[PDB]
């Protein structure tokens, strides 16, 4: 199933610079943010 970690995502977006990050979408396993 998808793979994503309790905050790790979130701590790799805030490092590109975004306001957070959130493991959702369809079909794929990498996590995203906004």
């Amino acid at each position: 199933g998808s793979a994503c970690q309790f905050w790790s995502c979130n701590s790799s977006c805030i490092s590109r610079g975004y306001r957070q990050g959130k493991c959702w979408g369809i079909q794929y396993k990498y996590c995203q943010c906004q």
